[PDB]
């Protein structure tokens, strides 16, 4: 039974040469998870972005990755969460995460948007509403405020890219607990995680 999350939300900026950036982490969760459980994604321009439906431990759970400009991923959450009546506290958003290092993640309940462009945005089309869920995947922080945005529009060397894709694939298996076990459980075993 009990679990709050009724819609994962994969960030991202949109085509074929953002798909590897960093900033496109929350996507690749939401893809992987798509993908293990055989849903193919439907582009819904009325929503701005691919959607899906899975079934996880008899729990209907909705994807969706904004085809938007990052910066107003909230024109595709809200929308879709206006269609279906999901509240912003049923709603999980991954998104790459500054400060955490490559190969972590972790869940975390409301907070600010910590300068990121598509939480910034989310909280502002969901009526400055804070309080959802996110799954933040650590992509490290350069340690220069004027290289944030270089670094997080780039591409991983191919050897972080390995430490990203395992927390990628761990954050996969703790959505599933999530789902199975709930949320405490889940968050027990991924903060436990660091990849090689």
């Amino acid at each position: 039974v009990s679990q709050p999350i009724k819609l994962l939300v994969g960030l991202a900026n949109p085509g074929p040469e953002y798909a590897k950036t960093r900033h496109n982490a929350g996507a690749w969760v939401v893809e992987e998870l798509a993908r293990i459980h055989n849903v193919t994604l439907k582009n819904e321009p009325k929503f701005f972005g691919l959607t899906g439906r899975l079934l996880i431990n008899s729990q209907e759970l909705r994807v969706l990755i904004p085809t938007t400009f990052m910066n107003l991923s909230g024109k595709a959450i809200a929308a879709l969460a206006n269609f279906y009546q999901i509240k912003p506290e049923e709603i999980m958003v991954a998104h790459d995460e500054l400060d955490l290092p490559p190969g972590v993640a972790k869940f975390k309940q409301g907070g600010g948007h910590g300068g990121h462009n598509g939480l910034k945005d989310t909280i502002s089309k969901l009526g400055n509403n804070k309080e959802f869920y996110r799954l933040r995947l650590g992509i490290g922080h350069p340690g220069h405020k004027d290289k944030v945005a270089g670094y997080v529009l780039g591409k991983a060397p191919a050897k972080e890219q390995e430490c990203l894709d395992a927390a990628v694939d761990e954050s996969v298996r703790c959505l599933e607990i999530l789902m199975k076990d709930g949320l405490t459980k889940a968050q027990n075993r991924l903060h436990t995680f660091k990849a090689e």
